[PDB]
């Protein structure tokens, strides 16, 4: 009918043009911060109530709350979709929103080559150990304490969780040398696979020299690198991890650190961000990155763009353009 909204949640920062373009169809309406209580009180008000479509993303989390079944059972009944920006989308309770007749996208293929640029950044800074001699030439020490590292030729890479981002880390990963394997629930059928070899999930723990994962947090994938699955790693592993802390018992990955169960990790990501576990912080053997994945122009607008994209398409023809797969 008339009279149709779309709310935006949170900052958009690179494609504010094609966001204003958007006047053209619909009403333009903004909660830029507030906290949820606002934001709860706000949609009880029925101001939102022509509100069809929404942008949000993580990072606007921080000024709602998740979008988990509370807050969408609060959301009006006019809105039909939530675009949202980011290729993880765990702060979205997307079964609370199929009940509730709202269609979800995220941000799939728009992440892949800036979060494998950083795996495989963090990668050779484990093998090198590289926080120590990155200190010890600004202090002045020349190398310092400086260790010698290993090089990933020859070495093999074991990818829990291959999907696009496991794809484009492999194809770095070959270039350096690396033979790939990987452990999905389904093996992929063989242009997805492109090239690694399938193997079991105590295989893949047993046969990493470098061990890294791309899967989705849920209930069930939180802790599945836990104190039972580090101690069956190879002695001297390298951890990458770039997709949720959380996917990791972060105190157990300390305890093996320390006992030298684990050689060294390449982090992007904690299992409470911004908070990292003291051990692992302060651990000069960890190659410590906070959660830069993503953060690059050219990323961080293609991101915003499919976002909005998908809102265009959502408004003028009713259909998504990334639906998230639970909903597909």
């Amino acid at each position: 009918m008339p009279s149709q909204a779309a709310l935006l949640i949170g900052d958009i920062v690179h494609a504010r043009a094609e966001w204003e373009a958007l006047s053209s169809l619909v009403t333009l309406k903004e909660f830029p911060e507030g906290g949820r209580e606002k934001f709860l009180e706000n949609c009880k008000s029925g101001q939102y109530d022509d509100v069809i479509a929404i942008y949000r993303s993580n990072i606007s989390t921080k000024h709602t709350g998740p979008f988990d079944r509370e807050l969408i059972s609060a959301l009006p009944k006019s809105v039909k979709y939530i675009c949202h920006n980011g290729a993880g989308y765990d702060n979205i309770d997307v079964d609370a929103a199929t009940e509730a007749g709202i269609a979800i996208s995220s941000t799939p293929i728009a992440v892949n080559n800036a979060t494998a640029d950083v795996a495989i950044f963090l990668m050779i800074g484990a093998l090198r150990q590289a926080y120590v001699p990155i200190t010890a030439i600004r202090a002045g020490e020349w190398h310092g304490k400086t260790t010698l590292g290993h090089d990933p030729n020859g070495k093999t890479l074991g990818i829990l969780g291959m999907g696009g981002i496991g794809r484009e880390v492999a194809r770095r990963a070959r270039a350096f040398g690396m033979n790939i394997i990987y452990h999905n629930r389904n093996k992929l059928p063989p242009e997805l696979e492109d090239g690694a070899k399938y193997v079991s999930f105590d295989e893949l723990l047993a046969q990493s020299d470098v061990f890294s994962l791309n899967l989705a947090l849920n209930a069930s994938t939180r802790h599945i690198i836990g104190e039972k699955e580090l101690a069956k790693m190879k002695d001297g592993v390298v951890i990458v991890n770039t997709a949720r802390g959380a996917l990791i018992d972060e105190k157990a990955l300390v305890r093996a650190l320390e006992s030298g169960k684990v050689a060294s990790v390449g982090l992007d990501v904690y299992e409470n961000e911004p908070q990292v576990e003291p051990g692992l912080l302060n651990n000069p053997r960890a190659m410590l990155l906070p959660h830069i994945g993503t953060m690059t122009y050219e990323t961080q607008k293609e991101m915003e763009l499919l976002v909005l994209n998908n809102l265009r398409s959502a408004i003028e023809k009713g259909e998504l353009l990334t639906q998230v797969p639970e909903q597909k």
